[PDB]
Formats: structure tokens, sequence, C-alpha cells
């Protein structure tokens, strides 16, 4: 009767549909990791608190924006109010911090708004004298190799996409175009070149900072933008180096070849972004469903984590509740298989942040229970490579007897995360808390899907029993108090060794 | 390399996934009705034929608003924008007419109010508790919801009466009634449409709590259903309405009903000339439901962007079902499932997958054996020929089933009028890119299968 | 509560098997080919005539025997009983006839100079093998003659001879330039003109010999509808068979039999250029081990039918029923297990050849192929057939893949089918309906191939040619008809599906 | 490559079955168990020896022959032959003692005589004709005869061979051949009101108790009520004892769910179910009875004529090669041998027969789909151990283990493991001798006995049986140093079951 219990028995997907039932309650555990994007209206100590509260795991820094200072000071506040909850670490609930790079971005100059209109003719220059004389005439923007890249006929798109134009001519330092979908331009606008292989580096001179930024400031990831390539993300890792090594890279897919390149470059990282925003303007907007479904399907194929991004409850930028298109995005997300789901200008500078961080927790956390596991785990199963591998066995010996004896949780220790990692591969319903003395394990285990983290403060005791039993006995608390579970209900632990244990 | 045959063939709904392929270029026909509320926007003639080019199949009259004259006029309007392609048999596109009744709203006037009494106003966007906790600007005769509180007003007011009588007078294909909480509001509805609009399709919408508990009773009563998300989402939480969804429209395939997937598809749409990846998400996620048809409301009503709004529902539609794992689908439908014809059109829709034909054309009066067809959900487009026009108009509820209207006098010998009616689906086929010379298509003629080149 | 499908209905496999109920009879129709091997036994007029009336649906001539006089004489007879019927149309059965070659054998001599005569051997004694024609019908205890000239270049000591179906094993112990020094490994009876295997050996006679040749042009001579070709292990090996049957042969169906480790190897091309694939276990499971068999039997089963290519299975399937009126348990068990399997014939050899108790034999392979074809968890196996199907733009393919859909929807009692050269019937029958398929035919030859696909049931149109189509096609419809009334497939009011030849109808019966 | 690893991955059955391989080798262990049939040919100490050393786990005695004095020289010889092999702990096979009992069998007198196709006989009740049967004479035991027949019965004789048709009765040879003396008589579509537990099976019982069987096959069970007779009779002496149930009849196959539910297991008894019934259906009980004691998790044996030519000829047919193939391709736990290790000339080969073609069968089961089927219809619970065991066997399939070792002391635990049906064996380490013999009921579990004494540390216990495990595992080619296996620990004294699965390399 709970967590779509019934539902979850069907012997067919159309079957589970129809079973699929919104009197029966969710189990209190959210396995959907949040990443919030933080800006002007979340940017607080105080508000960041309640960010923690209402469900955020992630802090996102967007790098498009904002001085390596700007930054500095978010981080301390993240910190400040991640900390704030450190007293009790039965409570105490791991916060992420992940830099999002601007990498091969275009931007417009400055303007002020100027009226584009339908059929207009609007000059695109490289003279620098117009860089800030931006008008409906003339626009300045930042790709200084923009002509040699663009062909008569080809698009350009500003803004998000909104405003649209089609290059006429091709002038000596100039590009001649028609405005086709007009709108009000603003200042230092996005561009976007659809067909074209923009040749700005993977890595620019401020990427290279502001990664070695990262390293410094002991961020837990990187959202790489823009990656085209398996080279473009070796040059990420490359200026992550040794010091960073550690760092988890987030590939973000956000054009064609990016698509067409997928396979090499989800080898080459730890993880993938849907990058949905730049990915609906460099191809058509009715294709981008098939791009993110696919990169899902071969992120959950591969064991690697895949977020997606961008837009999911928009309408909450400026409202406090979202629209109906919204609430079925994020649950759909989360069917498709997404280890994360993200808000941007939703958390970073709309008017209700809270709202939106509670909204996607309350979605995820139904639409976790509405995954048909019956199927899910049967075909990760087949589709899985049969190897020798022992932790892999105990994984998914761990995931199957979690199915049959309906477990509370899978406990796990970790050192890495990758133990926990392996489990949450094979997709259970029942969530994982892994248990770790790492502060940037627990942090980057939000990552995955069904990883709750915590982080064991005690010292390493001289009893290697004992030092487990304390770590288990740990989990079983957090598990106590966050509701997951309760005394007599059965948990699955795993330290190579699986044991069913009862909950005291 | 096409219509993700690529993903079609895939032994696992995960290896689909993995297969979608934004290179594989969809067939030209488009599967799924679009269904555009009409307003302010696109109320005109000459915006309603360029509705009516970009794709709309049915047009939805708000009777919340606006008085019979106004509605009579928007439905002669709509009738002079489709009968101006009349010339062209084969290039004529059936429109049908919807009434979406008012039912038991409550405006910014609900009598025993204090004696049910949450109350939220305008899209629940403005809350109140018996202190206003949420707001913003509140406007006039906005629409109040009291989830929880059970609201006595009668499924069929006077107003409702008044309006489906109309409707008959109007000959309207459709109604779209309104808060429909059980059988027995369906069947006072069928009532009021009485023997003159025996014809009218019923469909039910599901917009509270008790519509969706007492579905099975609902859905067996109505011709069809919509998941009237707008309302549905302030009566239950919103993060439940995505369940509500995916039940309805499963029971809906299951039973063989049209379903339609409405409100705030789009939504942003009405300000801009394009969607959010949400909103892009939310129209291809219904297709993949399940849903026979999609529904815009203020994107074409009122908003700024009508045609682009419809274009993009169509092209949306057009690429998710595509996506459509059909092997999955095809395979649960044939084993869930419970007469000749019934087996002459699964059997048809098999073929159609075995030869990847273009087409399967199906010649029906009162549309029945199209719907039979439709059904069993084939990837490939069905061409409905009939000589009845409300059968034609009708069809658009149903999945895959594009209606042609066919106005060539009825032959003397059965087997040349039969010959005339399937070559002018061919006729239209060719016409609007659905095949070529050569291709091959299945054909039913009404129990007869013929697998037949295109000529 | 019939045709087990309350078990069709199951979900899984595992609980199709729980759900098989011996109380839900089956169908009348029988979909599985029965192949009866002619011999002494059975070669009368009367009893041929019994035998058809059991089931029996194709004749095979053993060319391993026999001078062509005396097959002329079993062909004159099979037709003789076979026409016996032909005078009601609706009742008449076709019956196919099927050469079966000789191929590379290897034969030993006449024991005591007779066919009939034995002699035992005993574990651990000694036998001679000799090569000398003057031991050609003095075979004994101790002194056996074979006709493989060669075999003393092929063989070594060590080397394992095994005669009889593998029953006496012999290990060769000294070499010679004209013998072979043996020690029995296991003894028995040591019968006359005995088959020998050496399993271990690279046999070097051709695929087609100068009289198999001979035997091959006498089939075409007299008429039959398939050839069984031996030892096939090589897809050039067929194309000599057909190359012999020549232009006049063309039509001949060729069967390649599968009996030793490189027909098994090289069991793809052997596939693709045949018409079909015969399971020879008697041979194959000398060549290689008895315990894999199953296997090789499951895979060309498998791939035949996964191909659209009828195989048979064949040879001591109701072996103990050659001196027993009844099988044993293992018997009726692995004929059951055969058509479970997917074959789309059964096949009789000495049981129908020579043994005491023919019409039981035939009889019981009709009763246990019945029970099992309703046993078929056709579920799943036409699902994976389909899921395993080219999309093609062929409109035949199209047509026959409808029918058997709807012939599971509508449970219809039959698939009619009118047909010139079988195909568009074969093409039916490779998706494995449930429902009975009907081949009307002008065609004789038509008529009699058709038994080597399961399902498929072949009747001979008399009836003129009509000068109106829709009036042809009605009068071969309404024969089609009849047959089903008259042999119990259904009744009048059950609805059937027709396919005309690219048209399928689903009509009521008359 | 090997045990048919490219079949075991093909996505439909069809494709498995396409991609089976005579090439392909199995691997050395053989999960069904082979229960011969001993007898004249079968039971000296000699051939026991031998028997044993060919396959042998459990060795069934036939009670519808034989002297209790006769039976006991058996018992004891199988064990002299048994503990014989006793010396090396690692090396050492249990096998378990079957008592198979007579039941309500109905047979003729004393006499060969020629019956002729169209003749009357004399079917007479008087006992003055009991060792005077012949050509026209013939005396039966089941004095209550005539009460259960009718006009135009039909009557079978020796194994059904002998056919005919109906306080006396006068009957037509509707189908002749030699008669014998004391020949089994079957009345199919007749009510036998013989007890399901006569006198005679009472003392046999009792003796087998006495003798320290490991179970009894209970034959023509017809319904729950006589497997609660047999229980009954066994007693609290005998409460440890396995009852097999023998569904031999139309009643018994009717009434099989309550029997299984009754039964510690089942024997699908063909020999006279083939004579009760049409032999054509015979294969769909088979198949039936074995689906569902897989679905129950209870042991299934197949019975009767499986390797049937072999009495005379040392090589099999090509039905009984595909009969014994396709019995474990259904599921049965066990295949068993009759008068082909009772009186046959080919004991030995009949034995190493079974051996082989099981082996490869196992190997071209399609695991894929049987484990998915099983899980998806399988009962979930609290129970810990349950969970333990189906975590354990998927992990077997995902690393491909050697084998997945499993502490127990009454056998309970290994067979919720063998439930599930892994591909590797199931190492089954036991001190109760008994839970030694009687695993081998169960496909998989290949039991081994350990003589070391208890250790008080556990974790010292533990490591003792498990080791003991790594050490037959290697000596008998399951697996080598550096492989990987499960291990099962089960239960701890005094604390109870430690729910406990770990992954271990062999050392």
């Amino acid at each position: 009767q709970t967590q779509q219990l019934h539902a979850a028995m069907a012997d067919t997907f159309l079957e589970h549909m129809c079973r699929l039932d919104i009197d029966s309650p969710p189990i209190t555990a959210r396995n959907t990791g949040i990443i919030c994007t933080i800006g002007p209206a979340s940017r607080s100590v105080e508000t960041l608190k309640e960010m923690i509260k209402s469900g955020m795991n992630v802090a996102r820094l967007n790098f498009s924006h904002g001085t390596h200072e700007y930054h500095a000071e978010t981080i301390k506040n993240v910190r400040t109010a991640t900390e704030s909850f450190a007293s009790d670490p039965i409570l105490y609930r791991p916060v992420a911090v992940a830099l999002d790079t601007k990498g091969p971005e275009i931007r417009t100059g400055l303007i002020a708004e100027v009226e584009l209109k339908k059929g207009a003719t609007l000059k695109i220059t490289l003279d620098n004298a117009y860089m800030e004389k931006c008008d409906e005439n003339i626009l300045w923007l930042d790709y200084k190799n923009i002509c040699k890249v663009v062909e008569v006929g080809s698009k350009i798109y500003v803004d998000d996409g909104l405003i649209s134009l089609q290059v006429k001519q091709k002038g000596a330092d100039f590009l001649v175009t028609e405005v086709e979908n007009g709108g009000s331009l603003g200042s230092k606008k996005g561009v976007n070149l659809p067909g074209a292989a923009v040749d700005l580096p993977a890595v620019s001179e401020k990427d290279i900072q502001d990664l070695k930024f990262g390293v410094e400031q002991d961020v837990d990831m990187v959202f790489a933008s823009f990656i085209r390539k398996a080279s473009d993300v070796h040059e990420v890792r490359k200026v992550l180096g040794e010091k960073g090594k550690n760092i988890k890279i987030i590939s973000k897919i956000e054009n064609h070849e990016g698509v067409r390149r997928f396979d090499e470059i989800l080898e080459a990282s730890d993880g993938i972004m849907v990058a949905r925003g730049d990915l609906g303007i460099e191809i058509p907007a009715e294709k981008v469903f098939l791009a993110q479904k696919m990169m899902i399907g071969r992120c959950n194929r591969a064991g690697k984590p895949v977020i997606c991004a961008t837009q999911m409850l928009e309408s909450m930028i400026k409202k406090p509740r979202p629209t109906r298109a919204e609430g079925s995005d994020v649950a759909n997300a989360v069917l498709d298989g997404a280890d994360c789901i993200m808000l941007s200008g939703e958390t970073a500078k709309g008017d209700y942040p809270l709202e939106a961080v509670r909204m996607q927790h309350l979605i995820a956390r139904e639409a976790e229970a509405a995954i048909y596991h019956l199927q899910l785990f049967e075909e990760l199963r087949r589709l899985a490579p049969i190897t020798s591998d022992p932790t892999e066995a105990t994984a998914v010996g761990a995931v199957e007897a979690s199915f049959k004896c309906c477990s509370g949780a899978i406990i796990v220790l970790t050192k890495s995360g990758r133990y926990a990692h392996q489990v949450a591969r094979y997709r259970p319903r029942a969530p994982i808390i892994a248990v770790t003395r790492n502060p940037q394990t627990a942090r980057q285990a939000h990552l995955y899907r069904g990883i709750f983290p915590v982080l064991c403060k005690d010292p390493v005791q001289e009893a290697w029993a004992e030092d487990v039993d304390l770590r288990v006995n740990f989990a079983m608390n957090v598990g106590k108090a966050r509701g997951f579970f309760k005394k007599g209900d059965v948990v699955i632990v795993l330290t190579n060794t699986m044991r069913v244990v009862p909950v005291p």
C-alpha cells in the first residue's frame, strides 16, 4: 500500500503504469541528489541553512560570472551553513561544492535594451570600438574568429535561443544578418552557432585559472562546459593535475558534437550533465528528450553519475508553484534514471528558492517509488558484464537480497566511495547509507542515486570488528533518526562480506 | 537510420533508451492529435486557416467564458476556415469541434462555502487559510479550489444543461465534461445530450481526487478521458500529478479509449516563441506515456505565439512517436487483450511492423473499425477513409488515425467502390509525403486485409 | 479446458510447465509430419494402406539396401495404396516419396553367406578384419570382411571401430596391408551387411558416389518428391546433389543429413544450400559422444526454425516397438521433446521397415505429436520468432505473419492457403501457428512436399480451373471448408482465416 | 567457450537453442543426483565400490521383491562399499539408502505361457490356482477385484504389455505375449480399494527405520492422507526420514498439489503412470510435476526406463540419451536407474552415461530465464536466510564462481540455496552423516562430511569447515587456487543464524 508496492508487483510495464496510485505514500528517504545554483537569492549563510534543510545536496557555482573573490565568499558561506549542523553527526548532512566552468562561451557586448524586429537587418562586428555600443544596428561579440566558422544561410542564436538571426552576407570583418525571431536584446547575452565548429579552446586561460582556484578551494567536482570529445576531458584532467586528482569531472554535453562523440567522453569522464539549456539551442528543441534519455541510459549502463539540468522548475523563478509541465519534467528525469536533478535561476536568483528545492525533493521521492524496479534490475543484470570482480558480486548480491527481504537500507562502509557506487549502479529501491570517515567521499557521494552519505567522526578503534560495529551502529542511528527504518526492521550490511541484520 | 529504427530493434528498454538518436529523422506523419483552445488570439478565420495548416485537429471551446452567440461565431469561423480547403478532397483535413463545459466551478460565488470549509485562488498560485499564506496580484472572477472539502455543486448545472443543448444544436463532435467525479455524473451528461446527441462523444475530465479514486467506473461510462492537470494539480499535491497521468493513460490504453493530456504543456509559449526544456520534455513524455491527444489552452487561446505552439507540439509529438518502444508496447497489448474484426485489426498491425509499411488504410463508416486498429498502436499512420463527415472529425481522438473524407459517389460494384476509396487514400498519402509509389501499405476493406503496393 | 489452453495463457515458461494438464484433450489435427521407412514389414499395398490411415505422410526408401527394381516396386505399391483413396478428393491424403541415399557408407559382408545370419562376439576375443573379397560372404566369429578398401591408411593401432549402430566395439591391435587384427571391446551378435563407423578416422569416400549418382537419376526418373542426402559435410556436397538432380529434378527437395562432426561444424553453410535438414542421430551419436547428441539436435532444430527450413528428427525414436506393442517411457519422452524442440517431422526406421508392430508405431507417433503440439508454449515461441524476423519489403511475409497473429487472436480452426508452389503455405508455417494450415493446391508434387513443414495439411484440388477468378478461388476455398468439416478440424459457424494469393480474409465456415 | 556460456548469454530461448555447442565442454561437477536400484547385478561389495566411483549417489532397494534378510545384506554391502572410502574425508562421497515400498500392488500367481491375441482367459480369485496359472486360468492376489471391475473394463499385465478386456472374471486377450509368474497388474480407470500402507508395508517401513534408511519412496500415493499414514508408521523414531511420494496413477496426478504439500519430495514414477494413463500423456505429467516441485522448492525424481536398452546393450538408444538430457532440462533434481543397475549386463556403463548426459544437460540449461522466473514467482518474506541464499545465487551468476560453500547442520540452509538453481555447485559442509546423505536429493548440492570436532572458537570452527570445502573443491577439480567462491556461514551455536555471505578467493 506504500511506496507503490502494488505497481511494483505488476508483470508488465503497462500494468505497472495502471497501478500507480496517488494514495500510496512514498518512503521517507529521497534518493535523487539535488544540485542548486547559488547566487544573489541564496548566497547568505541564513538562506543556505534553509536550503540544506529543504534538501540541497550540492552547491553549484557558475563561473560564467563572478570573480574568484565573489566565489570564495560563496564557498565560505556554504561551508558555514553546512558546519552549523556538525555538532550532531547523526543528523549532519554533507554538502558538496561544484565548480561549473565558463568554457568556450560566446557573448555579445554592452547595449538598456533594444528591440530587434523580424525582417530587420543587423550587422555583427568584431571591431572593439563598438564593444559597448551595441544597438539594433550593430552588435559586437567576443568571438573574434566567428567569420571563419559560419557560412551564409546559417543561423545565429542570442539570449537562450530566443532571438534568431540568419547570416546573409560575410563582410571582410563582419557579418550581415537578418532577424528571424525578434525580441528585446540586453547586454552580454549568450550566443550559439548551431552547425558551426567553434574553435575556441576547450580550456581557456580563464578556465585554467578557475580550475586551479577550484583545486585551491577544495571543491568536490567540476562541471566542465561544452565538452566535445575525450581530449577536452583530458585537458581538464591535466589542469586539475596531481593535486586535484580526486576531484570528479562531470562533462557537460551541450552541443551536437558532444552527443555524437558521447561514448568517448563518457569513458574519459567521472559523470555527465545533460546540459539542456545550450543543447536545446545547438540542436532542435524537439530532439532534446532523445539526447537526454540516450545519455541517461548510457550512464546508467556504465555506472556513472548523470545530471539532468536546466529549466526543470523555471516558472518558479517568479512563482511559488511550478507548472504541470515542470512537475512532469522532474518526475520523468527521475524515471529516466537520472542520478541528480538541478536548479539554476530557480535558486540562484529567483523569488522562491526554498520552494523550488522542496518541490524537487517532493517530486523525486514520489517518482523514485514509481520506478519499475522489476524490469530495471532484470535489465541491469543482463547488460552487466560477467566479470571476476568480488566487490561487484557482493554489490549485486546485496541489491538482490534487498529486493527479497524488502530491506530498509543497504548500509555500506566505504573509504573512497567506490564500494557504495557499486551498489548504486544496480539501482536498489532501498536507500544506501554510505558510512565513511573521508569528508570528500561523503560530499561526492551525492552524485549517485540512492546514496545517503554519513560522515563518521569517531576515531578508528584498534579492534577491527569493534570499528566496523561502531560504524554500522552509527548508520543505524542515522536511519532511525531520519525515519528510514526502525527497531526490528531488517537491513543489509556490506563491510568482502554481506550480512542481513535486524535493527536494534 | 530513420524513425529510431535502430532503437526499435533493442532487446531491452534500457538498450532502447541507449539507442535513441537525434540524427534519426522521424517519418512525415504525426499520429497524436492536437487539440487547440480557441480565443482572441485564434478566433479569426485567417488565423484558423494557419492553425489548420500548422496541425490543429480539434477546436476546443471553453464554456467557462463567453456567450452562446460568441461561441456560435467561433464555431462559424472554425467551419469557414476548415471548408476553405474543401475544394481539393485530397488535401482537405477534417477539423473537429469540442465543447468544454464550465461544470461545478467556483469563481471570485459558492453558496454553502462556509458549510464545507486551505483555499486556493487563481491556478492555486494564491493560497489562503481560514491569512494570505501565499499571494501576489489577485484578479477578477478567478477560479477557486477547496482541496479536501466536499464541494456539493451539481455535476451538471442549469448553465451546463443549456450549453450541452446548444452543443446538440451546433452539431459539435464531442463534449469535454468538467469535474466528473463518478459514473453517475457521466450518465447525467449523457441523458442531457439525449437521443438527439447520442452520437456526440463524451470525454470525462478528471480534475479532482474523487475522479481519480473512482476512475474505473468513470472510464466505463465515458467515451474517453481528459487528464485535466490544471485543476487536478491544485486538488491534489502537484508532485502526485504524474502518477495520476500515467495511471489514466495506462488504463485508457488498456481499455481502448481515447485519453487527452492537457494543460500547461507549452505554457511559457504564451509570451515566448520557444518553449522551456521542461515543456519540450512534458509533451514528449505525454506521447511516450501513450496519450492519444495533447492539448493547448492559453498557448493558442490568448498567447502571442499560437501557431508556433501548434507547430512545436507537432514537431515534438512526431519525434516522440518514433521513440516509443513498440516491441514492448505491442507485446503487452497482445497479452493483456481479452470477433473477426478484432483479429483482422491485430493482424494488420502485426503485418505493418513486419513490412514496415507506409500506412494502414482502413475503410470505415462509423470509425469503429479504425478505432480497433488504433488500439494496437501501430507505428504506421492509420488513414481512415470514410464518407461520414462526423466520423471523419471524431476520429482525431485516436492516436495514429489520419481521417480522410471521401466525396466520390458510391460505385455499384462493391470491389470497384473499395478500390476507388483505397486509391483516394493512396493519393492523400502521396500528397502528404507519407509514402510513395512502390512502397507497401496494408489495406483493411471492411473481413479483408490486403498488402498492397502504392500505385 | 482443451488443447492446453490454460497452460497457453501462463505468463512464464515455468508456470506454463506447471499447468500442463493430462485431462486437457488435444484438437483432432496433428501438425507434425510422420516419415516411415519402408521395408519387409510395410511393403505390401495392404500394409501401406493401413500405414496411411494410421498417419504416415512420407514413405522413405533406404537406398543403403535393395536394387532399383526393388525400390521401383516399393514406389509402385506406395502409389497404389495412396491412390486407393483418391476417389473421394475430400478425404484423399497426399503421400510423399523420399529417396534416402546410401552415401559414403562402410559395410561388412555376409555372415555365413546369409543376409539373416548372426554370430556372437565375446568381449576380449580377437577378430580379424579383411578386405580380401574372398571372404565377402564368409564373415564369422573370426573373420570380418568390409568394403572400404583404404581403411588401413585411415586407422591405426588403438583406433576404435564400431559395427552395427555402434553396438559392437573393436580396437585395432595390429595392422597389415590387407587386414587389421582387432580386439572386441564390447561383444554381442554380429549380423550381415552392417554399418561401420570410424569416429576418429578421416574417411576418404566421396559425398556423392557413382552409385549415389545412379540412384539420384533413378529418383528423378521415378518422380520422387525429396532426397535425404547421407553424410553431408559441406555446402559443396549439397551443390553436387543439386547438380546431379539437374533441370529435370530442380523442384525435388534436398534434405541434408547431418551425421558427423564436420556436418555440425559447417552446419550454417549446409543449411543455406539445402531445402531442409535431417538430424541423423544414428550415425551422429556414433561419430560424436552420445551424450552430446541432444545438443546438436536442439541447435539444428533451433537454427532451422530460425531459417524457416524444415528439420526432421530421426532414428530410434520408438526403437523398442520393433519387438514390442508399446514404447518405453524414454521413447514417449523423445518424440514429445522433438516436437517441443520445433521439429517439423519425426521419423521411424526399423520400427516400420522390419518391426513386428509398424502400425502401432505410426499410431504412437501420431498420438504423441498431437499431445505435444498443444503443449507448445506458443506465447513465447511466436514472440521470439517475430522479434528475430527481418523487417523486409516482402508483402507475402507480411500477409503470412498477419494471418498467424490473427489466428492466435481468434483461436481459429484453420488457416486456409491457396498455393501453387507451396511457398506461400511454407511462409505461414514458419511462424508456427497453433491452427492447422490447410494448403489447397492443384499441383500434386506441391501437395506431397508440403508434409515437410509443421502444421501444413495439404489437400489436392482435382477440379478444372474456372474461367472466372473469384469463382476459381471460391471453388478451392469451399474445397478446403469441406475437408476441414470432414476431418473435424472445424464446423459450420467457426471462424477461419483464408489466404488467397496478397489477401487475408477472416470468414465463417459455410 | 566452455559450459555453453555463449548460449548462456542469448536474449531469447530460441537463440539459446541455436547456440548450443557440441564443442563447448562442461565443468567437472555434475549437479543432478543419480539413484541406482540395487539387485543381483550390483549387490556385491566389489561392484558397489565401482558403482560409487561411477556416480551413484543413492542406493534404492525395491521392497516389491526380496526378504528382509536379503535387504539387510544389500544395505550392509552398500555401507561396506561406501565406508571403504572414508579414510580420506576429502574424497569420501556420502551415499544414501532409499527404501521403495511395495504399496497397493496387484500381482498374478505362479505358473511361462504364451498368450494369444484373441483368446479367453480365466481371471480367478480361487487360491487353489495360486501356483497353477496358465494359458487358460490366471490367479491374482487382489481379492476384491470384482467390486471394482466392470464389463468391458481393461486389465494390463507385465508393464502393461499384455492387455485384457472384461466372484470371478472371464476375459479376452486384447493383446498377447508370453506370461511369467507374479507380474504387475493395472486397472486403469478403476478405483482400487487397497490400503496405501498394508501390513507388509508397515513392517518394511519399521525395518527401514531400524536399518537407518535415509528416505522412503512411497508407492502409489493417491492423496495427502496416504502420505500421513506413511509418516505415522515412520513415527517419532523415523521423523527425520524423508518421504518421497511416488505419483503413479491418475488420482495422484489429480490430487498432486495436496500430496506435494504433505511430502518431502516427489517421484515421477513413469512405469506405472504410463499404464494407468495413456502413454502419450506421460510427458505432460512429468513436466507438470517437475515444474510444480521446482516452484515449491521440493526435490523431484525422474524414474523408469531412462536407459532401458542398456539392460542388454553397452550403449543407449538416441531416445534414451534424449530422455535423460530432457529430464534434467525440465528441472529434475534426480534421475533414476532400475533394471539397468539392478539386473542388467551393464550397470556401471549405465551409471556413467547418466553422469555424462546430466553434466552436458546442466550446462545447457537457460539459467537466465530460469533464475528470472524462480525469483519473480518467489514469495518475498522477512526471512533473512532466504535473503542471504538468493543473494548468494545472484552473486554466483555475476562472478561465475567455482562454487557456493554452505555450512549446514540439517541441510535446510543448503536446500534454500539449491531452490534458486545456481549453475555453480553448492558444496554443503555438514557434520551430520544423515544430512550429508539426504542432501543428494537436491540438484547442485555436493555434500561433504566434516569429521573434525567442533572448535571452541567459532571463527576457528568456521575456518576449519570452510577450508575443508576448499580442499574438497580443489581435489575434485571444481576450482583452483585464485578462483572466487561464495561462502555462507549459517548457524552459530547460542547466537543463531549469522545471515552472512562472504565472497572469497580460493587459497
